[PDB]
C-alpha cells in the first residue's frame, strides 16, 4: 500500500433512512432514493417481513394520548411514566391557560 485513496460519494436524500442496504436486495447499501428500498417500504404496504422481541415481555403496548408530538409518556401527577388520555398528558396540563394574549392565526 503505498498510498490510500479519499473521497466523498452520493448519500440516500432520503431523511431519517440510513443508507444502507438496497431496494432490490442483492447490493446491501444505497446513496439515492431510486435505490432507497425504505423509500419504497413507505409508499408500499408490505408487513411480510419483520422482527421483534416478542417474548416475555409485561408491559408491550403504546400510549393512548391525542397530543401529536407527544409520545403518551409522563404523567402530571409527576409521578408516572405513562399515560392514556389528556388530564394524565403532562404536556397537555402546561399548555392550558384562558388568556392567551399573542395569538398567531397565521398558518404559513
Ligand atoms: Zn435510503
Ligand atoms: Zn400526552
Amino acid at each position: 500500500g503505498s498510498s490510500g485513496s479519499s473521497g466523498p460519494e452520493l448519500k440516500c436524500p432520503v431523511i431519517g433512512c440510513d443508507g444502507q442496504g438496497h431496494i432490490s436486495g442483492k447490493y446491501t447499501s444505497h446513496r439515492t432514493a431510486s435505490g432507497c428500498p425504505l423509500a419504497a417500504k413507505r409508499q408500499k404496504e408490505n408487513p411480510l417481513n419483520g422482527a421483534s422481541l416478542s417474548w416475555k415481555l409485561n408491559k408491550q403496548e403504546l400510549p393512548h394520548c391525542p397530543l401529536p408530538g407527544c409520545n403518551g409518556l409522563g404523567h402530571v401527577n409527576n409521578v408516572f411514566v405513562t399515560h392514556r388520555s389528556l388530564s394524565g398528558c403532562p404536556l397537555n396540563a402546561q399548555v392550558i391557560k384562558k388568556g392567551k394574549v399573542s395569538s398567531g392565526p397565521s398558518s404559513g
